[PDB]
């Protein structure tokens, strides 16, 4: 298979605070609906808290310790029963968040990455990776407009 992480970041890669997302950018989330739809997607617990039920579409695969609470999706209690759980598929999308992104990252190779131009009070940040390890191969800027109230740039890192 192949592992990906998609992940929306503000500046100093802030991606959450107090277990939100205070920011509301469309373009971003058609963009994560566009590369996610028809693909199982891997969350944590708090980030499952955040969405607040399943994403459509998808095959939802919750990573928690403790017993699910919820039967429309699947929980999974190690990083080895979540891929196992995803069954053959050419790609698996890992969403987050902060806790999830450190331990997946070494196993990944692609990164979806919004770059979100705004300075946003954070307590959650996407892990820091290694520059050197990762090829840009796509890149598209977008200024602010009348729906979309910051710039932004799409981009996806393969692992060299
Ligand atoms: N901007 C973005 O792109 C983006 C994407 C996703 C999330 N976010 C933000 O990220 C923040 C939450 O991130 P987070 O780091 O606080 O929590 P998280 O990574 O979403 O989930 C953490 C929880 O997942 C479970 N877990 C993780 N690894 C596990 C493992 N190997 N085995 C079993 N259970 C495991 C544990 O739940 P138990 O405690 O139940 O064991 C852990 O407490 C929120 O603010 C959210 O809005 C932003
Ligand atoms: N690029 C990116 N941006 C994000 O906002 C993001 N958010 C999460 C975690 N949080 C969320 C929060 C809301 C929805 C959501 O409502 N998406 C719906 C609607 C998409 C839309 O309205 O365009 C979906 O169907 O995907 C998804 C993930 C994980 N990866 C991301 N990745």
């Amino acid at each position: 298979h192949m592992i990906s992480l998609i992940a929306a970041l503000a500046v100093d890669r802030v991606i959450g605070m107090e277990n939100a997302m205070p920011w509301n950018l469309p373009a971003d989330l058609a963009w994560f609906k566009r590369n996610t739809l028809n693909k199982p997607v891997i969350m944590g617990r708090h980030t499952w808290e955040s969405i607040g039920r399943p994403l459509p579409g998808r095959k939802n695969i919750i990573l928690s310790s403790q017993p699910g609470t919820d039967d429309r999706v699947t929980w999974v209690k190690s990083v080895d029963e979540a891929i196992a759980a995803c069954g053959d598929v050419p790609e698996i999308m890992v969403i987050g968040g902060g806790r999830v992104y450190e331990q997946f990252l070494p196993k990944a190779q692609k990164l979806y990455l919004t770059h979100i131009d705004a300075e946003v009070e954070g307590d959650t940040h996407f892990p820091d990776y290694e520059p050197d390890d990762w090829e840009s191969v796509f890149s598209e800027f977008h200024d602010a407009d009348a729906q979309n109230s910051h710039s932004y740039c799409f981009e996806i890192l393969e692992r060299r």
